[PDB]
Formats: C-alpha cells, sequence, structure tokens
C-alpha cells in the first residue's frame, strides 16, 4: 500500500476512516462488500431480511417490579440498574425474543448514559451497566447464534437547543459504546434519535471508543419521526438522510413515536434512496398480525433490510413478522446518493435543478460592514434579520466568516454559532483559515455542513487535518486552489494544483468526488496590470478543463471579485457576466450576493459585448477592453433615469406586466388601484398582465437570461397584486361542495395553486388551502376532517410529478377513491391518463378553469 505510508502528522482518521482497507465511506462510495466480509452482520444483512427484538422498557413494565429489584428506592424505574440487579430478568426477556424468532437482540441500555443515570445517582455508572447489559444479551444471544446490538439512545437533553454541550455527550456516549464493546457486542446502534446534531456527536464518539477499544463494529444509526412528521427538533425525513449519508454509518433506520402507517412514508423515503442498509422498529394498537403485514410490505416491497418492533410490541409481534419474512431475497441497496447539504430542518441539492448552487456572502465580516458591525456590538437580531434576507433573496446556503484581526475568532462563533443552529433553515458555508474554528463551528452546526477551504497554503499537514475534519463530520468541502508556490494564477497552476488536491482527497482520505467544490481562484481584471488581464479567461479554461476531467466534481467561485476596482454598475454587469461565462465552463455554485449582480435580459447588448471582450482580454492596437468597458457607463450615467421615466410612461397596464417582469413593488397597489377604477376587473388583470409578466420571467430564466433572485423578486410582485386584488374579487355562486388543495411534498410553488383557490372559491367551492410542502399524510387528515369532493395537488417540479405518483400509490393502498385532481406545470395529461393504471379517479387540469369545471362535473354542477 502506497498510502498507508503517505500520512502527514495532520491526518485524523479514526473516525471517518481513510481511503482504504475497511473504511465506512470510500472514493467509491459506501464500502459495501469490504466491510460484509469483515463484519459478519452486514454480511447477514446483503443475504436475508434480519429480524430484531422488539422492546425492552414495555416488556420490563409487565414484571411487578419492586423498589428492592432495582437495588432501593433510588433507583426505581430505571431500566438498565436490572443489568446488576435483576441480570435474569433482562435475560428472560431476551430468550422470549429469540425463540420468537428474533437473529437481533438489542442491549438493555437505551439509557445507560451519564446525565440520563444521574437521575437516580448513577452517573458513574454508565460503562459498568452497559457492559454487563451486553454480557447479559450475549449470554442469551451465544446459544442461539444471533447478533447483539448494543443499543444507545438520545438521553434526556437536546445538543441542538443548547441543554447539553457536545463535549459532555460526547463523552457520554464514548463511554457507553466502551462498555458495549468490552461486552462482545456485534454492532452499536444509536437509536430513537431527536437531534440531528446528537447524531453526529454520537457517531463520531462510538467510533473514537472503537479505535480505543481496538475492536471496530458497524454501526447503524435510526431517527425517531414524530407524529407530527420531523424530528423533533424539526428535521424532516430528507434532511435526516442527508446528515447520515456522508457518515461513518453502514445502516440507517429508524423506530419509535408511531406505528408503520405514519412511518411509512419515511420508510419508503430510506428504503428508496440510502445507500446503506435501511432498518425499521414500529411501535405498538397494533396487533402482530398487522405488524407483520406492514413489515411484509417493506421487505418486499421497498426492501427494508432489517425489522423489528419498539415500545408496545412483544414477543408475539416478533412471531408473525419472522413468519412473514423469512426467506424473501434482499432487493439490492442503490449505489449512488444525490449529492445533498442539510441544515437542522431541510436537505439541498448540491446539483441545483436549473440554477447554480447560491452561496450568500454578507455573513463576512471581510466582505459585509454592516455583519462586521452587528457582530461587534453583538446585535442578534440584526444578523438573524441579514441571514433571512438572503435566503429570501435565494440563498441556498450562507457562508459565515467571524474572523477579524484583533479577535477572538472562537469567542464569536460560540456567541452566534447557537442561534444560528436553529434560526437557519438554510446549510452553513464554514469559512475560516483555522481548523480549530471549523472544527468548533462542526460541535454546533446540526445537519451536513460545508468547510470553505482545504488548500495547501500553509502545508499538507493543515490540509490534511481539514481533510480529515471534513471526512468525519460528513461535510462537503471546498478545494482552493493554493499551494506552497502560492496562489495558481494560470490555467496550468489551476490543473495542477486541483489534480493533487483530488488525489489526496479521494484515494487517501476517502471523499466522494461529489463533496468536493473546487475554487479555481477569482482575480480582479479591473486593476488594469497586463498580469491581471487574462487572469478571468485562465480561470473559465481551466474550469472547462478540470470538468471533462473529473467528473462528479463542483466547482464554486467568488465571483464579485473579478470586478474589483470599478464603479457599482460596471461590476453588477461584469459580476453578471462573468458568472454565466462560468456556468457554461462547468459552474455549480457561486457565493455571490443578489445586489452584485443583474438580469442578463437587462443588460444592453453593447456592455453585453464588452463584458465579454474585457473576460477574454481581447486587446488591440485599435481597442483596450478596460477602457472601452468603463467608457460605456460614462457615456450611459442617465441609463436609470430612462428607465425609471420611460417605465413611468407606460400605459397602465403594460406598466403592471412590467412590474412583474422588473421585480418593482414600489407603487404597485396604487397602479392596481387606478386600474380597479377604470372598471377593470381583478382577474382581468391577473389572468392578462400580471401573469403575462410571470410568463415573460419564466421565458428568460429558462433561456439563461434572469437568475433565481430576479424571478423571488417577480414572484414578490405577483403575490402583492393577487393579495391586493383577493378582497376585491366578486363572489359567483353559494356553497356547491369542498376541495382539500395543496402543493406535495418538496415544492414551493403556489401562484398556480392560489389562483386555483381564489378562482373557486368565487364560484362558490369551500377550499381548505393547505400550503407548500404538503405531505401525504397531513393531505389525508385534511381529508378525513373536512369530507371534501376532491383532493388538490399542485406540482411544478419535475420531481412533484414522481412525488403525485407515490401520492397515489399511498392512496390506493389505504382505500381512498375520492377523485384528485392533478395540475401543474411539469404535468402533462398524458402522464395523468397513465397513473389511471394506479388510481381510477384521477383528473388533469390545464388550468384554473378546467380545475372549476371538473368539480362543477364531479358535484352534479351542485
Ligand atoms: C415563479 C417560479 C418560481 C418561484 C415560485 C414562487 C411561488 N410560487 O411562491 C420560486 C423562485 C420560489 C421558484 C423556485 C424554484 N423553481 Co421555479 N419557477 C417559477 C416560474 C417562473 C413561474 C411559475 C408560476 O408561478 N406560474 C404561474 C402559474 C399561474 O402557473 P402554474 O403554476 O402552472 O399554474 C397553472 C396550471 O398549471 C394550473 N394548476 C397548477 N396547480 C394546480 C392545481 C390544481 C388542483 C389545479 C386544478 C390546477 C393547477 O392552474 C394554474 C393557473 O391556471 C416557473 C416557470 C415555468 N413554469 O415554466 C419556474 C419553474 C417551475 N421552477 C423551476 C425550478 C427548477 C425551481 C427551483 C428548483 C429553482 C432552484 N432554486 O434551483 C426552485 C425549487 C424550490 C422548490 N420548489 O423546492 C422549474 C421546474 C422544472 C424542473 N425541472 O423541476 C421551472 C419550470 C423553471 C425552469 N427550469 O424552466 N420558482
Ligand atoms: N431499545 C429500547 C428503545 C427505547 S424508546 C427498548 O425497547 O426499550
Ligand atoms: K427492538
Ligand atoms: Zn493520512
Ligand atoms: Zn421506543
Amino acid at each position: 500500500m502506497v498510502e498507508v505510508h503517505a500520512c502527514s502528522p495532520g491526518c485524523r482518521h479514526h473516525l471517518g476512516g481513510a481511503g482504504w482497507g475497511d473504511a465506512p465511506l470510500v472514493r467509491l462510495g459506501y464500502n459495501k462488500e469490504a466491510r460484509a466480509k469483515k463484519f459478519p452482520y452486514l454480511k447477514a444483512l446483503l443475504e436475508r431480511p434480519l429480524v430484531f427484538d422488539g422492546a425492552m422498557g414495555t416488556e420490563l413494565q409487565k414484571r411487578d417490579l419492586t423498589p428492592e429489584d432495582y437495588g432501593g428506592e433510588a433507583y426505581f424505574g430505571c431500566p438498565e440498574v436490572l443489568n446488576r440487579t435483576r441480570p435474569e430478568v433482562v435475560r428472560e426477556i431476551h430468550l422470549a425474543y429469540l425463540e420468537a424468532g428474533a437473529e437481533v437482540i438489542e442491549t438493555n441500555t437505551a439509557g445507560a448514559l451519564r446525565h440520563v443515570l444521574a437521575e437516580y445517582g448513577l452517573a458513574a455508572a454508565a460503562e459498568e451497566l452497559a457492559f454487563l447489559g451486553a454480557r447479559i444479551a450475549r449470554e442469551a444471544a451465544d446459544p442461539h447464534g444471533a447478533f447483539v446490538a448494543g443499543a444507545l439512545g438520545p438521553g434526556t437533553k437536546l445538543v441542538s437547543l443548547g441543554q447539553i454541550s457536545w463535549d459532555a455527550l460526547y463523552r457520554a456516549y464514548k463511554e457507553a459504546a466502551r462498555g458495549l464493546l468490552k461486552g462482545g457486542v456485534d454492532l452499536i446502534l444509536l437509536e430513537t434519535a431527536q437531534d440531528i446534531l446528537q447524531v453526529r456527536c454520537a457517531v463520531l464518539a462510538v467510533r473514537e471508543a472503537m479505535a480505543e477499544v481496538g475492536r471496530e463494529v458497524p454501526l447503524q444509526v435510526q431517527v425517531t419521526f414524530e407524529a407530527t412528521g420531523t424530528m423533533l427538533v424539526g428535521t424532516d425525513e430528507q434532511a435526516a438522510l442527508a446528515a447520515l449519508e456522508s457518515l461513518p454509518v453502514d445502516v440507517v433506520g429508524m423506530n419509535c413515536a408511531t406505528g408503520p402507517d405514519l412511518m411509512d412514508s419515511k420508510v419508503r423515503y430510506f428504503a428508496e434512496h440510502s445507500t446503506r442498509f435501511v432498518s425499521c422498529l414500529p411501535n405498538a394498537d397494533l396487533t402482530p398480525e398487522e405488524l407483520a403485514k406492514w413489515h411484509l410490505k417493506f421487505v418486499a416491497e421497498y426492501g427494508v433490510n432489517a425489522v423489528g418492533g419498539c415500545c408496545g410490541t412483544g414477543p408475539e409481534h416478533i412471531r408473525k413478522v419472522a413468519e412473514a419474512v423469512k426467506g424473501l431475497a434482499p432487493k439490492p441497496r442503490p449505489e449512488s446518493f444525490p449529492p445533498q447539504v442539510a441544515s437542522l430542518y431541510q436537505a439541498v441539492s448540491l446539483k441545483q435543478e436549473a440554477s447554480l448552487f447560491l452561496v450568500g456572502e454578507r455573513l463576512n465580516a471581510t466582505g459585509s460592514k454592516r455583519f462586521r458591525e452587528m457582530l461587534f456590538a453583538r446585535d442578534l437580531e440584526g444578523i438573524l434579520a441579514l441571514a433571512r434576507e438572503q435566503v429570501e433573496e435565494g440563498a441556498h446556503a450562507l457562508d459565515l466568516s467571524v474572523a477579524w484581526t484583533g479577535r477572538d475568532e472562537l469567542e464569536d462563533l460560540r456567541w452566534l454559532l447557537p442561534h444560528l443552529a436553529t434560526a437557519l433553515t438554510v446549510p452553513v458555508m464554514v469559512d475560516s483559515t483555522s481548523p480549530e474554528a471549523m472544527e468548533l463551528a462542526l460541535k454546533y452546526l446540526p445537519g451536513r455542513v460545508l468547510l470553505n477551504s482545504a488548500n495547501l497554503e500553509d502545508g499538507l499537514e493543515r490540509f490534511d487535518r481539514v481533510a480529515s475534519l471534513a471526512k468525519a463530520h460528513g461535510a462537503a468541502l471546498v478545494v482552493l486552489a493554493i499551494d506552497e508556490k502560492g496562489m495558481a494564477k494560470t490555467r496550468e497552476e489551476k490543473v495542477r494544483v486541483a489534480l493533487r488536491m483530488y488525489e489526496r482527497l479521494t484515494e487517501h482520505h476517502g471523499l466522494r468526488p461529489e463533496d468536493l467544490l473546487f475554487d479555481l481562484l477569482t482575480f480582479p481584471i479591473t486593476q488594469g496590470d497586463e498580469e491581471s488581464r487574462p487572469l478571468a479567461k485562465e480561470t473559465l479554461l481551466a474550469m472547462e478543463e478540470l470538468r471533462e476531467r473529473l467528473p462528479g466534481v463542483g466547482f464554486v467561485l467568488g465571483v464579485s471579485n473579478v470586478s474589483f476596482g470599478l464603479k457599482p454598475r460596471a461590476r453588477r454587469v461584469l459580476n453578471s457576466v462573468f458568472l454565466d461565462e462560468a456556468r457554461k465552463r462547468g459552474l455549480t455554485a457561486a457565493i455571490v450576493d443578489a445586489g452584485k449582480i443583474l438580469p442578463i435580459s437587462q443588460i444592453p447588448e453593447e456592455a453585453y459585448a464588452l463584458a465579454l471582450d474585457l473576460i477574454y482580454d481581447r486587446r488591440k492596437e485599435g481597442f483596450d477592453p478596460l477602457l472601452a468597458f468603463m467608457a460605456y457607463f460614462e457615456a450611459h450615467k442617465e441609463a436609470a433615469a430612462k428607465r425609471e421615466d420611460a417605465f413611468l410612461a407606460l400605459p397602465l397596464l403594460e406598466r403592471l406586466k412590467r412590474r412583474v417582469v422588473e421585480g418593482r413593488k414600489q407603487g404597485l397597489e396604487a397602479d392596481l388601484e387606478e386600474a380597479l377604477k377604470a372598471g377593470h376587473k381583478p382577474l382581468d388583470l391577473i389572468n392578462g398582465p400580471l401573469l403575462a409578466g410571470m410568463k415573460e420571467v419564466g421565458d428568460l430564466f429558462g433561456a439563461g437570461k434572469m437568475q433565481l433572485p430576479f424571478v423571488l423578486q417577480a414572484a414578490e410582485v405577483m403575490k402583492r397584486a393577487v393579495a391586493y386584488l383577493e378582497p376585491h374579487m366578486e363572489k359567483k355562486g353559494e356553497g356547491k361542495g369542498t376541495l382539500v388543495l395543496a402543493t406535495v411534498k418538496g415544492d414551493v410553488h403556489d401562484i398556480g395553486k392560489n389562483l386555483v383557490d381564489i378562482i373557486l372559491s368565487n364560484n362558490g367551492y369551500r377550499v381548505v388551502n393547505l400550503g407548500i410542502k404538503v405531505p401525504i399524510e397531513e393531505i389525508l387528515k385534511a381529508v378525513e376532517a373536512h369530507k371534501p369532493h376532491a383532493v388538490g395537488m399542485s406540482g411544478l417540479l419535475v420531481k412533484s410529478t414522481l412525488v403525485m405518483k407515490e401520492n397515489l400509490e399511498y392512496m390506493r393502498d389505504r382505500g381512498y377513491t375520492l377523485p384528485v385532481i392533478l395540475g401543474g406545470a411539469a404535468l402533462t395529461r398524458s402522464y395523468v391518463e397513465e397513473l389511471r393504471a394506479i388510481y381510477p379517479n384521477v383528473y388533469y387540469a390545464e388550468d384554473a378553469f378546467e380545475g372549476l369545471r371538473l368539480m362543477e362535473e364531479l358535484t352534479g354542477h351542485a
């Protein structure tokens, strides 16, 4: 092995593993075959479904156990102290589960954690009671030749919410896992997880336990989804899986809180998308027979790898499940997972559909006077509004740098990060030259973070420290083309540094290409020195080359830099054109603000061609592009005022259209008022100038001539106009029936939907509008509560047409035959015709009027 000898003193491979051998993640993905060859539990998961045991706690509660059984009054009701004071009772329950057909039992150790046990005066006994728990299970399982799972639960204190420090929590999982490993468990099971940051904390602590003890075992991680649909601290299934896929874990799954019914969408999401094996352990009430049917569905139809029960399930539940699942062939797991990052709340794709991945930069002390002022003044409320402003303008993630000469970086992160952890809906790109700052940040930020910058500026060791940190915490990584020779300025230097960095991150450390965002630099081309004139072109040509040579990797640029030195209008224009040029060369992400760009649709053809000449350095004895480009803005200084007066001069109707296209909120309501006073009706304005404006924005976005922030600015105008016009809308009928209406899970588009709501409401239909990103469970809760004549689902993403199909499947499975009306721009009539195969009663609606006519037909025209 070359690689075993090629470590620096910066490498920390115990937690994340390296790029070779048995590490959980390597360049090629989840290291399934190697780990199946080393570990009998994973071999078994490949070969057959593994039946878990059922509840321990609810089994213990059925024994009439006295204070004496627990060692005294102090310890009464602590399950884990029974490992010392009534071992034979814990064992008997294992024996009942094995005799019922369980091939995997869990240790009575879920609450064998320092801070949980402190309740009973047992804080110092966590390792002991965990070790005795593993021994009890070993004693029962060894005659049966079964597996033992060392079970650790979430504890009583939520780390994302500040109720315990990462370090105290880390120490609690470590010592506990140590007990389990020394006791002979075959795998460690982190279960009933409520806090996605705890998952990261405990995974890394349990890994460290393995390294300390010299014994590695598979790691299985199960979250709990509450009846509301998320983990307790607010994490959905998508964000959960995104946060798990990049960690050193073998098996992902869920347990507790609900029965399999509510669990079904979440189990199907894991079964469908995870590269790891998948487990499912529902709570119960639920009969043995019912649970056996749900696990037959989950195994045979979805490909779930291990099945058992949680709280309320007994031996009898496991008996029926083992009979139901014996002899089913496992389905193969998916081999790739789309690159995604995550906040506490939501997953975000790194390959954004039809768009760059846009990273706001205003939370950067170096680049932002406002943020700096608010940081030093400890203005939390101001920083969160700034965060929100950026997300509102389309930021998929936020770059954060607090570093400032004169200040303690670590103090400022300790102040700010606890608040960002729970406030942000989007992920954080942690921006720092200090690995210590990075490591501190990774103790506070839930989900899958980004790290802004592995580079070779300060030696291989720092590079390896950052690389190691990213591998262990499952972070995406920005790779910056700077080495011992300095910043790479030419295409040749950029490719060479990128290739060296790539090979080290993939082959040595085991990061996937998909985790990497290569930053070839952005230098100013405005200063006007002959050195600086080709520096933009060099980045663009390097990026194209590295795109063909490195499939899978991403590219990110801080684009504003290109234009440093210029006047604001010139900057906005150069930044925008550079960004589009970079997109055409392979760019996947951009660190940029909305204010520092404008739509290409708004750039005169002459400014456009001059910006091209400057970027590509089209210099002649004829003409110097920098001077020509500067001179353009000198000679069109009045341009802002010709725009404003020409805008204000337009006819009323065309002016309404223009407000949409150009995002002009200011004076909107006055124009709409003017139109209502002249006798125009609300729906005329909506269907006419306003939606014509949205049609044009769509054409420009689809043609690459308008970026996401300006589509959001058009969207805001559109929704303000509809909200102003809605109260003036003429009603046209009386109680004709009821529609439950929703945009489906994953989708935030609602302009279509809300027009539907308004047209139907005013033609005399009760519309229960459930909003955006509505899961099928909440749709059907609404169906049950309101008993409507139909259900409406809106979908504008291609992805949403697949959610609609699955929604129809979910509805068929639970007996629904109510009419379903599907609509949205992504969805065709030919496609809804085909869904009739799943669900007879499904109808397509081209528009709100077609929706109206379908409600008319389906209620007898009421
Ligand atoms: C506005 C807009 C946005 C706004 C939406 C704001 C809001 N709605 O609150 C914002 C900026 C939020 C947005 C974001 C994104 N969007 Co967008 N967006 C658009 C845009 C420009 C206009 C959509 C619109 O409002 N149309 C106006 C309404 C009136 O039309 P409509 O919704 O079709 O509805 C009519 C019919 O379809 C029907 N209908 C619709 N629903 C229903 C339901 C029922 C029951 C009935 C009876 C009828 C019915 O009736 C309506 C009126 O007659 C479209 C352009 C397009 N569609 O080609 C892209 C578009 C839909 N978006 C797109 C994309 C990709 C995205 C993003 C992924 C961008 C990104 N960030 O990477 C995100 C995804 C966010 C998410 N969903 O999770 C794509 C989707 C295609 C795809 N491959 O997935 C489009 C097509 C652009 C493109 N690529 O060309 N988007
Ligand atoms: N393994 C635990 C789960 C706690 S919710 C038990 O069955 O009691
Ligand atoms: K169990
Ligand atoms: Zn190493
Ligand atoms: Zn439970």
